[PDB]
């Protein structure tokens, strides 16, 4: 590789380091903040949008139940996602701008991003053009690019994790499994339709989990559906291990053939994971149109800029049944969290 990125590289490295060592904690309270909407649910928390009264600024605050997370043992992944996301920084990664807990609450304030999920645009439209799809793929190698050389694995990538921002760029939100890892890791997480044969398995397994997920995606984003689905996850997982895939006939021969070496079953032989790593992705034949300095540099036109009215806008969110904030008089789980 040239010099260049390299260097960029070891810098983007040593800046994620100094903050991974020392993190920051406690930067507001929940009463500086004006509740607006609801715009998504979980299974141990919810995403509320919200107005901060003195600046004005519009943030996602990302709202987890103490209690519940211990009941359904992601005490390690919710302290994973936090320390991490405060210490990043990529062109292609939401922002986190505050953090802070109180007796019943974990709190992770981000930057809004009022386009919406790519998810709600591709089920609308159907399915994207090749080059639209290639727009995309080229922003998720390159973040992947920077998080594994910083020895980190993504392990959700789904279109509902991909936000579409003022520009038709992508911000990619949710690291609840993300993970720092130096080898390999064994535990079971992620999204049925998304899983690399290594996991359903339960092997060691590592950054080559995400290098199929993005066959996953690009499959998914050129055809309309995912590759692999049905009714039950054990039959979705059958189909996973089999080795075998149909693609549509308007595919080109150069998708085809990118896609059969990142949905590779043998880990040892997929894209992303050999002695040349990332370049024998980004020097395929399926991306010989990619200028990957000007897409880094936000400089390509986007297919398209979705409607929205101004930075309050929630149009392009769905609806939700409001509940309460509720904080309890007494402090629950104060040993688990102590960290946070
Ligand atoms: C950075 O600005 C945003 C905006 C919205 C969301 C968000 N909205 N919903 C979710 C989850 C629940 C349903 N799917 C995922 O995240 C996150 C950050
Ligand atoms: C009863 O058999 C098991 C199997 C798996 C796990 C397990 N899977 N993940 C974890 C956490 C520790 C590693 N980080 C998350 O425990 C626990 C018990």
């Amino acid at each position: 590789e040239q010099e260049s990125v390299k260097e960029f590289l070891a810098k983007a490295k040593e800046e994620f380091l100094k903050k991974w060592e020392s993190p920051s904690q406690n930067t507001a309270q929940l009463d500086h903040f004006d509740r607006i909407k609801t715009l998504g649910t979980g299974s141990f928390g919810r995403v509320m949008l919200v107005k901060h009264k003195e600046t004005g600024n519009h943030y996602a605050m990302k709202i987890l139940d103490k209690q519940k997370v211990v009941k359904l043992k992601q005490i390690e992944h919710t302290l994973n996602e936090k320390r991490i996301l405060q210490a990043v920084n990529f062109p292609f990664l939401v922002k986190l701008e505050f953090s802070f807990k109180d007796n019943s609450n974990l709190y992770m304030v981000m930057e809004y991003v009022p386009g919406g999920e790519m998810f709600s645009h591709l089920r609308r439209i159907g399915r994207f053009s090749e080059p639209h799809a290639r727009f995309y793929a080229a922003q998720i190698v390159l973040t992947f690019e920077y998080l594994h050389s910083l020895d980190l694995i993504y392990r959700d990538l789904k279109p509902e994790n991909l936000l579409i921002d003022q520009q038709g760029y992508i911000q990619v939100t949710d690291f609840g499994f993300a993970k720092r890892v130096k080898g390999r890791t064994w535990t079971l997480c992620g999204t049925p339709e998304y899983l690399a044969p290594e996991i359903i398995l339960s092997k060691g397994y590592n950054k080559a989990v995400d290098w199929w997920a993005l066959g996953v995606l690009i499959y998914e984003m050129a055809a309309g559906y995912p590759p692999f689905f049905a009714d039950q996850p054990i039959q979705i997982y059958e189909k996973i291990v089999s080795g075998k895939v149909r693609f549509p006939s308007h595919f080109s021969s150069d998708l085809k053939d990118l896609l059969r070496n990142l949905l590779q079953v043998d880990l040892t032989k997929r894209f992303g994971n050999l002695k040349n790593g990332v370049n024998d992705i980004k020097n395929h034949k399926w991306f010989a149109t990619t200028d990957w300095i000007a897409i880094y540099q936000r400089k390509v036109e986007a297919p398209f800029i979705p409607k929205f009215k101004g930075p309050g806008d929630t149009s392009n969110f769905d609806d939700y049944e409001e509940e309460e904030i509720r904080v309890s008089i007494n402090e629950k789980c104060g040993k688990e969290f102590t960290e946070f």
